[PDB]
């Protein structure tokens, strides 16, 4: 029938910080499964925060609706956090309104760059 | 949820060469997308491969059906590739029985540790 992503391993500096910081800004919850902290991010995804010294920066792109867009845009807010409409954060303090959604970027606590967008 | 992983960045030394790779072996297809080579892997998520000169190795694991488990493990057979039942292939040229399904790991062209898994 169809592949589906399962999981992927997010490099982190300090992996429980890094899995509690996208639990908290998405509405997740962290578990201790193996040598990763992991987040269910839907009923087919999860993400495997793993300890590692040296890495480059990820980029994840997330389709959520409205609602939710809303619900963690604020939260990154309330927790003083920077974002930009643009990439490469040229645009701080803005959003996107790409292909009739809304859109923007924030980085992780290991500068994965991480978006968020209402419209795929 | 409504929480879905709609795109992430795979860094290459050669993007097209790395998206054909994939494409091959998966049964998908490659689109120019800006300065990418896009793999659209289901209705929710695109690979967006990505000319990169420095970057660590990432992993990605798909569940899929027995049939596509069947096709694309041929494929990595007929292409010569080495394939392993465990994350560090110590243990080469054959599967794992884990979690009720079958599993196993191969590397892409740049090292990524890509994964199947069937599950259940
Ligand atoms: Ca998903
Ligand atoms: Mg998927």
């Amino acid at each position: 029938m169809t592949i589906s992503l399962n999981h992927t391993i997010v490099p982190a500096h300090n992996k429980e910080a890094s899995a509690q910081f996208f639990a908290q800004i998405f509405g997740l919850n962290v578990s201790s499964v193996g040598h990763f902290a992991a987040v269910r991010v839907n009923d087919t995804l999860t993400l495997d925060f793993d300890d590692r010294e040296t890495f480059e920066s990820h980029h994840y792109a997330f389709h959520v609706s409205d609602e939710e867009f809303d619900t963690i845009f604020a939260r990154i807010k309330q927790a003083g956090l920077e974002y930009s409409s643009d990439p490469m954060h040229h645009n701080k303090g803005e959003i996107n309104h790409r292909k009739g959604g809304r859109g923007f970027y924030f980085y992780d606590p290991n500068g994965h760059n991480l978006e968020l967008l209402t419209l795929s």
